[PDB]
């Protein structure tokens, strides 16, 4: 045992290794593995590096969700919106939503459309300038997308609550992407 | 001792476990934990997997910093700006900064307001189109935020160095988010 | 036997080999073990799967040389910085500005974006950006479109606008765009 308490050449085998929960590195060395009792559950440490906290901080999910948008078009348009969430950071990448407009209206989803874990929580809405199209025209003013904390998505023709206009040629948007922390 | 040097059914307990810094996996096995002396400080290894390097390649931090902005308002507005940094990639998510304007001015921070590790270094400034408001109006032209390498943040009413304008209604911006590499 | 129950030993070893097992041998949140439900096995601390968390995120970063041309007398060549995390891409562009000797959009050749950064889910992805033309700072946004064939196009405005012959500089200050492929 005494030989294990100081440096040796032993390649130790064990079915498992249980590290006492302690508030500080017991040896002070950068190559000592220890278990940090300042957290519950405890954190695995390697020297001063907190492995458990680093692992928790690099959480990532990605995929898509179905989104139904409606307003100016004769019928709702349904497409899958791609997403990535890393820690608290979200990206949404939208495919095209475009069709002829039979009425004048903003584009919006139902309340709750954004998956719960992608909804803004620090802010009531988050706003982004995006390129939109109306009746086949490419307007020079930016459109505006607002993501709401209740999960509703609203897309305006311009920053001043602008509506898309009845007409043919395509109203809506080419693919775009927005990134934000919840 | 000899029983520890080959496979056993021991659930070993230790107050800590110090791994000799060595240049190669001493057993070659994918279930061997070791400490890699090819780096200083050393790297935690599991088999051929470099845990320290993998965590360092992500290098994620997140949180917020207090930001004081001033210009058109009677007094500075102070709010926390949320951030994520992943390797060289930064996200900033701003809460609302808006109040009545008693003078005509751009909005800016002090020099050094952006935390040092979020400041552009590859570029002298990085620019983003954002939706801004002035006197309660929602102008169709985008506002512009410029992040400067000296840590100053400037927000303009439009792309042409535009100033926010004296008046009641609210001047500044709804929440927005911008993403960039330093 | 003293090692098989709690002790105050700071143990040293040249390495530590953990038996591959399908479940935590002690049940405790401070036990390190090797999880045989995966190949290669996963390093565990309690119920925390260290190997899985690291394998779930894949980050690359660097830069690529980009040649843009159109309104300028000759192409401009600069490095564009990128990060890719799983399917998520950031591009951060340095300034591309010079005087314009013709009226034209700015574009790259086909295939200019590295293959692993090209949109595949969409044919193009569009972004509003601040551009400059003949030294003027126009209030209308410019537009960058990233195409699935790897071409990059930058327009003076959203309506296929071209940069304009003249002095003062045409192109853009640095900007950044982020998107999933």
């Amino acid at each position: 045992i005494s030989s294990l308490l100081e440096k040796n050449i032993y390649n130790v085998h064990n079915k498992s290794n249980t590290l006492t929960n302690v508030p500080a590195n017991p040896t002070g060395n950068t190559n000592t593995v220890w278990s940090n009792s300042n957290f519950t559950p405890p954190h695995l440490m390697y020297g001063a590096s907190d492995i458990t906290q680093a692992i928790g901080n690099i959480s990532l999910t990605t995929g898509s969700f179905s989104l139904s948008l409606s307003g100016p078009w004769a019928s709702p348009l349904v497409q899958n919106v791609a997403y990535t969430k890393i820690n608290n950071l979200v990206n949404l990448t939208f495919p095209p939503f475009q069709a002829n407009a039979t009425s004048s209206a903003v584009i919006n989803s139902a309340i709750g459309a954004l998956p719960a874990d992608l909804r803004p929580t620090t802010n009531i809405q988050v706003d982004f300038e995006i390129f939109v199209i109306d009746d086949g025209n490419r307007p020079v003013n930016p459109g505006l997308i607002t993501l709401l904390s209740n999960g509703q998505i609203v897309v305006y023709k311009d920053n001043n609550l602008g509506q898309f206009t009845t007409g043919i040629g395509g109203s809506g948007f080419n693919p775009f992407s927005i990134t934000y922390m919840v």
